[PDB]
């Protein structure tokens, strides 16, 4: 009762829960949140990503919007020779995914005053021209700006408002002209190279999957990556696009669509049904769309990924902050916690952890952050929930599943341990919400990466060799859970944990429920 | 379309009502126990079969009545109706023997030397009680014997006297030294033998009498699965009878019967003692005011279901069909509601004992229990069961409601339990499944015993224990599904829950599709 | 300790049910309408006012026998009976009077054993309409053979005997239930949509004289559906308007439009006799649930009905079912519960009425006001009237202070009905100067009717509170409540009906 | 259904609740949650003050922990003539609120000589102008009574962290170490006075200056805020002490001090250096629900939009943190330098308000009226049970509005912890009751000024009408919708039990 938020558990009504939150209540050993962190100069060294990992990090992820190949090349190179550091010991051994996100259909300054680096300080009330003349892509000013928006001019009109780096500068289109616009400075501040201008009037008619996204994915593919975040997805043939340019190469590669738009909140249904995850990128979404409205699309988009089934990752600015300080603000630990209590499965860093000062305290944040958040889901109305809004199926998987958990909050178990091949059972068992984690023990590497997307699963990959007698192959395994909770500290020596297992080799099988002792 | 499982979806308990169909037919499969009084009408062999045929799964036997010599007649006749199927395994049913205590009764004599005689008391007439054994055959309408010799003791001026049933009503007027005198009020037809209750008094009889030791005594030597026992207003009560019962009947199961006051006022501590309850709502209703009994009848039911003890509804359940081959609409109702309350057994008394219908009123509960069990709110049950049951490690509890919670979600045909004792048929029955709990024993006795829980469907296994672990298993589930399969309960390609050890603790769940 | 207030207090239904107490006492207050069947034993004048003081609220008059000159006298014995209590308006109850037609009926003719196996031969020819036996049997509903079909089954004498169509001017069956057969029986054809009329021409007759003797509703037996219900509205007529139509579900069909015939009744009557010879006698049980909580979630009145004393036509004390029947239709949601034989023709009417009253007081404290309350308004629309807001706000703030009632002004009881299709704890004492409404307000659970005979005040808003202290005088009388308990008022901002708006906390003086 | 996510209401379950949460159903005109602004340099003129109401704020916040009683004063006085220059129009005009927030007892280090491992901290007052690498002097006299071997030691708002007449310490985390710096102590029960010298004469200058509601900083137990209660005194009796709960001890002993206040502050900054800073939202939530329980007002307080100090648009995380103190339950939110100091002072405010509007329309009413009902006792208490059935009747007819005559605001406190979606018009004639409301999520409050009618009766009539007038201008309601309008019978505090369903004329 006095740990994990317990006394709270057994509330009967949301309020009693939320009056019972006891911050000398001290949360389990196991956080269940996947964390997402963007590597770039400041966590991109081997030594680095070995401490990224010891402190959480369980999938780096890798922003097509700067870099060349190379340098993402090296990156990933780096990632695996952190990873495979760890593996001597499989019982130790944490898998860690590799993600491409892409640029996307994107507009950009240009270069000021030549430099990657320069700025200038554009005060308000001040005129500025906006060009498309490629005679100044890399002499932008004080008083001249290039964009690549080629098609710019066709989709705006006078009066229109344009929005530069996260929507901070803000300017109103006075004039049009052949290829380009005059513009009055209604928020000024600092203006670097290469910034992200948004467009929130307008319907923006840049491909969905552009050369650049063709070239990066055909990478992606090249360098085995676990999953493509796919940027600023509007509708479901976006998202079909993005498959067919994978194609069968890239067929097990993880699709999560991006939401950042309005056309993608509006038709957000077939998109989810289209992808295998989705991102609220809260960055664009909160500059497309009137800031204060981003919360109900954050809620309704977790809300729906639940019901589905399927991943919904929680990004941008979560510890802003942390890129110049030590530690958050209290709205930043607000968020990251209320993120958990909405329902997603991950959580991600950007330039807290691609740039930023401080990329192991900001790791080490959210994983304190998401843990107590967990233990103060109301798990008794979630699950509650789940069960009724989940369709009716004489799927036994899913009865074995849904059992499993039933069985955990019965007798508060210290994990439920899931042979998958695929990760599918996993991902099953995940859908309900159990406290208790789920320890995912899988052959399959790439199973073992992409597990990562789900709320509770902890990922193992056995690198024993299969057993002529089956049954002996799958007692191999369990152990092999067995010791990675107990060295985990998940679990010790007579405690209870729930095991699933099939009745038969391969995908689709798992119909076993055992309720055990640990060895 | 069946089983009402569109009222089984609504969100709130009234749309569950207005969602009730009678055009949604129930499944084959009837959870309840029917627990039926041997008498003249139901002993024969020839006709205990058919009892058999008709639904009975216990077969009561009321030592308010009868010589061992006769009980011992009964049960042997049981037990050649009940074998007589033994033949084919997969149609056997088991049936259970129960005794019951005649316990601390009052009774009155004979009306002029005769068992059959009567006599019209009239409202406002005098009628003197005696203790004089003269008169012990000799009750008339001026002078009425009975056979409690403290109760004088016991009573005072004003006190009221209850005969048969309670439908005759005495005042007493004057207390002698050994004798009442007392105005009729509510007058009648007087027989002979008939039971009497003194509700305001404390009776001061033995919770169990020489007699009762004896009968109980008997009990053993006779292998019964049971014991009701009468009149119990204390758990010393319970413990006196687990006493005679002692070493050699210790699996013997004391189901305490609750028909007073006290009874109910200490009915906690008698739960603690007991293995299970039984609302025997005759004398219920005559001790306390009849207006009261169906809420200590919800009370004990619900007491009972919290923690996991059998409870039996008792009495005029199917009353008219003593002398009439079919139930009035208040008996249908409270049939259908002893269910809905949460009863694991319904009893039948003179409707089988006695009366011209022993077969119509057992068929009669069948169809009633089916049809109420479909019309369960499991949703709102279930959530509730969870919440109040104890969250625990054992792991035996955990396996039983996660077998219950995957067979609301693939509603399954069946949860099938391999069980040597029957505790793990009895933990997943706690939960209320929709689904039929098939308990798979060697045991005869746990399979008896079984039917004292709603939902399990006991089946006994007679082959022999095979070399392999894994093959006996699959023997004795394979048995179940052909069992569930020539009952109707499910077919081939339905899917069921199968509930058994890992290796040779009931710790693990199938989900295995009927072949 | 008192009303199952411990109960009340459970958060699960299952707590709620382990905290029933035998000895919680209930309060005065019954709020479940008891409706008894006069005849031979309950007729008298002296009969009749402890029949009232045993608590009936509704006499009801079955017309399926006896002469309107009959029927008139009984009526008049009622009302000589229910005066006599008059001359104190504080203690008198209003009683209402209820006609239950014959309505539509199939007979058989003038005749014998029918044995299982035999064929019987059912003719329409009016040729042995008094030459009934073993192998022809005249019936007298001439579309029979257009209603059923091979297959289909056919009771005789109230279900006793049963036949099944083998073959469809006449209808080969075969005897699938025998029994002994006799003279004009009565016929009924389980699953058939029976095309006889509405209503019949003597039930016609039967409804002009309810008129005519201003009885305060109908009890119309035999609804199929809507169109029936319209038409037994139409015979009542302009002058018959405002008597309140209770239509009797009886048959499958009936069952099957329950909807349609609930919309276009101002009431429902589970007539379970009937019903369980029309359809399985084991699900009754489900037909009655069903209509209980649809009525209860359309707030119109339903009476459950039929055999539920039964065994005290000819003993002083209900067996252990039937104790258990009432307290169950009580705990449904049932507005009233109804005696037939047992007050027209026992032994023990007086008796039969007590037990009502007492098992009703004591199922309705037993009541998990908790949630049926949450419940009653998740189904309960969001719409505009402000009386509907002015009735959930009364009975939310009834439960918040336990109110010892809420009091409610109406005209044509309108106002009183919204409060009681929340189901307050709260009894409700509806003030009427209107007659008529004091009598039909017994239809609705909790409502205690109160008939004002004081003048009109001078000033509107002193006749307001002169009703209102008329309402606190009853209750302290009648021991609802006493000084300095808090009440529930409800009154409305203009005279006439459809403005009750005004909702007060106030103190009994 | 297309507005004020009344879609997402009629959801079943908070998951499809959640599911129906709609970007394009726009929120009605009513904003519910106050907004409390901290007056600075950015926003203390006339002028800015005037756009700051116009903006949405409610509360304007005097931080003493700095200025002079002058400065104060001058603030308060220009609060004053930007509030009442919109008295013109009564209709349209909007009380704002003055609290004083006190500086409290604190611990402060000593002088230096900036110094940049083994640390002496020495209470010796010779030592209290030598602060150096070796040596720290602290002014809290008994500090070695509270600590223990192992105890930790914040320095600077934090930034300096230390594990332990005299105290042994090790340097945990390092750092620039300067003059008369603020001192944590982790899970000490610092015994510090439960007001300063200085905050006796300042709230004794809140007294004379009218003051509506005292925010007392460092509170700890029940008998802390007796003594503010003490010093405030008679004179002070109706101003509202608001306790800022900051440290572990406060947090541990909330029910006594819920009890003894009026309200609660949850004091995020310095609550997250005594306890972990993962652990904060914990303690907001359990206090925001405790409040809502026992019908207090709560603030939600520090960080809501900080970089709104430096950029016009505030992060994500920002705008996520001001919706969900909303969803928690707080009465209010509040805005430190953002509007003190800060370069986008009314922009701060604007975006509080928009989000909190947004916020408000996507409370799942259904289950949360369910459960404070649940929660809610059983008394005899007329007021109360007229609260929930005008709560009621208001969800019922989905009113406009309920309006609430009230003299000390009781009325419509009660109203308001029912949480009712329609606005909760209170009408006063006392002008202290109308700012102090502002303390209540859901409450409007009006101040009617039209002359006292002879017939007290028609007196009634006038004010709820006033009522219908300022719903109609302010587009809460029209012609012939229905309100919701309680009154009580007779004049005096104490017997609001009169609840109607009337239309709006």
């Amino acid at each position: 009762i006095q740990t994990q938020q317990l006394h709270a558990a057994m509330a009967d009504t949301f309020l009693e829960h939320m009056c019972r939150l006891d911050i000398d209540s001290p949360p389990i050993t196991a956080r269940n949140t996947g964390i997402i962190c963007t590597i770039g100069p400041a966590s991109r060294s081997v030594e680095t990503l070995k401490e990224m990992i010891k402190s959480g990090m369980n999938v780096a992820r890798l922003n097509f919007s700067h870099g060349t190949h190379e340098y993402h090349a090296e990156t990933i190179k780096n990632v695996r020779t952190a990873t495979e550091s760890f593996a001597s010991d499989p019982i130790l051994y944490r898998p860690v995914a590799v993600a491409l996100d892409t640029k996307g259909p994107e507009i950009r300054t240009g270069l000021i005053k030549g430099s990657g680096t320069a700025e200038v300080e554009l005060k308000k009330g001040a005129t500025l021209k906006i060009t498309l003349d490629n005679a100044y892509m890399e002499k932008c000013d004080e008083n001249i700006l290039w964009l690549d928006y080629k098609n710019i001019c066709k989709v705006v009109e006078v009066g229109s408002k344009i929005y530069v780096d996260d929507g901070l500068i803000s300017l109103q289109v006075k004039q049009k002209g052949a290829d380009f616009l005059v513009t009055e400075v209604e928020n000024g501040g600092s203006l670097g190279s290469k910034k992200g201008v948004n467009l929130p009037g307008a319907a923006v008619d840049l491909p969905a999957v552009s050369e650049k996204d063709i070239q990066d994915l055909k990478f992606g593919v090249e360098q085995d990556v676990d999953m493509v975040f796919a940027s600023f997805i509007r509708k479901a043939s976006d998202v079909h696009e993005v498959r067919k340019v994978l194609g069968e190469k890239g067929k097990n590669i993880k699709i999560i669509s991006k939401i950042e738009n309005h056309e993608g909140v509006r038709r957000f249904d077939e998109i989810l049904e289209a992808s295998d995850g989705i991102m609220v990128a809260r960055g664009d979404l909160g500059i497309e769309i009137p800031a204060e409205k981003v919360f109900l699309a954050q809620k309704m988009m977790i809300g729906r990924c639940n019901r589905a089934g399927k991943p919904v990752i929680c990004a941008t600015q979560m510890l802003e902050s942390m890129i110049k300080k030590p530690r958050p603000t209290r709205a930043e630990g607000s968020d990251v916690a209320n993120a958990v209590l909405d329902g997603a499965d991950c959580i991600m860093l950007s330039g807290e952890t691609a740039k930023g000062d401080y990329p192991l305290e900001a790791v080490r944040m959210q994983h304190l952050i998401a843990r107590e958040a967990e233990a103060a889901i109301y798990h008794l109305q979630l699950f509650e929930e789940l069960r009724r809004l989940a369709p009716i199926t004489s799927d036994p998987t899913e009865a074995t599943a849904v059992g499993a958990v039933e069985a955990s909050f019965k007798c508060c178990s210290g994990a439920i341990i899931v042979l998958t091949k695929s990760g599918r059972s996993a991902h099953q068992v995940a859908r309900y919400r159990p406290r208790a984690p789920i320890i995912a023990v899988t052959r399959n590497p790439q199973t073992a990466r992409q597990a990562h997307l789900y709320r509770g699963i902890f990922p193992v990959l056995c690198k024993d060799p299969v057993q002529e007698a089956w049954a002996e192959d799958v007692d191999l395994r369990v152990n092999f859970a067995m010791n990675v909770g107990k060295a985990r500290g998940f679990f010790k020596k007579g405690d209870v944990v729930i095991v699933l297992t099939g009745w038969r080799p391969g995908s689709g099988f798992t119909n076993t429920m055992r309720v055990v002792p640990v060895p």
